[PDB]
């Protein structure tokens, strides 16, 4: 209790916490700790809650005023640890890397091409040295990017006509395959493609020079709306990864719809113009811009968007696609690895406000794409 000699004297929890209501203070000099009255102030007025043993999953019980706390383990949550935790793609992604399924209300984990699924089930092991999508005041038209770094940017390639001119960019997918535009075909009669490029009036000793041997534009391909504007180049000789030189991952189609198309931002390189009507950029550049909403996009928009093409960029900043990146991938860098989600189709001008740059829809093409990596391989 509180008197006048009482606690005058020493207090002590067997002259006060026991006959009286062990009230406070009296509850605590004597115990002379937070940690340890908190813990004996709950366990005298209201009861010790932890008696029954309700933390099942062997979990923790701590007692406190009017109710106990426990402590469950890995996948284990509720009020009182008596729930596993749902694994769902939605929340963590299911805790796969790459690819997450759902099946009978469990969580499968698979793995692209070039990565194992680990022994614990959840990780991706590189099964090479060079797996895809693995990495290894500036005025004077610089739309807010950076220069890309060695092994920063390896999976870019540029087209040249016979005049070793750059017109449009691809995307290598494997040793024989890059993927770029369609209407790239209709500007060049024959061109070469030159992987691991990082200036055009400079060979620094890593770019590969390839000819193009099969070429294979979607069949539906129109030129008034600039629908169904995909190429893919098989190289008449083969692609060699190494520092500069990599491929990139194809994701899965419903994965990237519901996941990877859900990050906030992606990030397109190219070997392009520097602005509207200016001149080609001498040194491979990259840009990230987010995505932006469907609705905007096709009421921004004077032509017909279909479900192939997407926009992206900033409404506000100087910053989007411009023409020579015309085939060159939109990429999202999820936790360690690069997915292909988009590929640049155009842009009604170059850094203009209220105007996104229009991608093409890799997602409702990947299937397409396979057909042409084994209709002719
Ligand atoms: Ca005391
Ligand atoms: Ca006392
Ligand atoms: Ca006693
Ligand atoms: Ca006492
Ligand atoms: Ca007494």
């Amino acid at each position: 209790a509180n008197s006048f000699l009482e606690e005058m004297k020493k207090g002590h929890l067997e002259r006060e916490c026991m006959e009286e209501t062990c009230s406070y203070e009296e509850a605590r000099e004597v115990f002379e700790d937070s940690d340890k009255t908190n813990e004996f102030w709950n366990k005298y007025k209201d009861g010790d809650q932890c008696e029954t043993s309700p933390c099942q999953n062997q979990g923790k019980c701590k007692d406190g005023l009017g109710e106990y706390t426990c402590t469950c383990l890995e996948g284990f949550e509720g009020k009182n640890c008596e729930l596993f935790t749902r694994k769902l793609c939605s929340l963590d992604n299911g805790d796969c890397d790459q690819f997450c399924h759902e099946e009978q209300n469990s969580v499968v984990c698979s793995c692209a091409r070039g990565y194992t699924l680990a022994d614990n089930g959840k990780a991706c092991i590189p099964t090479g040295p060079y797996p895809c999508g693995k990495q290894t005041n500036n005025l004077t038209r610089i739309v807010g990017g950076q220069e890309c770094k060695d092994g920063e940017c390896p999976w870019q390639a540029l087209l040249i006509n016979e005049e070793n001119e750059g017109f449009c960019g691809g995307t290598i997918l494997s040793e024989f395959y890059i993927l770029t535009a369609a209407h790239c075909l209709y500007q060049a009669k024959r061109f070469k493609v030159r992987v691991g490029d990082r200036n055009t009036e400079q060979e620094e000793g890593g770019e590969a020079v390839h000819e193009v041997e099969v070429v294979i534009k979607h069949n539906r391909f129109t030129k008034e709306t600039y629908d169904f504007d995909i190429a893919v180049l098989r190289l008449k000789t083969p692609i060699t990864f190494r520092m500069n030189v990599a491929p990139a991952c194809l994701p899965e189609r419903d994965w990237a719809e519901s996941t990877l198309m859900t990050q906030k931002t992606g990030i397109v390189s190219g070997f392009g113009r520097t602005h509207e009507k200016g001149r080609q950029s001498t040194r491979l550049k990259m840009l990230e811009v987010p995505y932006v909403d469907r609705n905007s996009c096709k009421l921004s928009s004077s032509f017909i968007i279909t479900q192939n093409m997407f926009c992206a960029g900033y409404d506000t900043k100087q910053e989007d696609a411009c023409q020579g990146d015309s085939g060159g991938p939109h990429v999202t860098r999820f936790k360690d690895t690069y997915f292909v989600t988009g590929i640049v189709s155009w842009g009604e001008g170059c850094a203009r406000k209220g105007k996104y740059g229009i991608y093409t829809k890799v997602t409702a093409f990947l299937k397409w794409i396979d057909r042409s990596m084994k209709t002719r391989g």
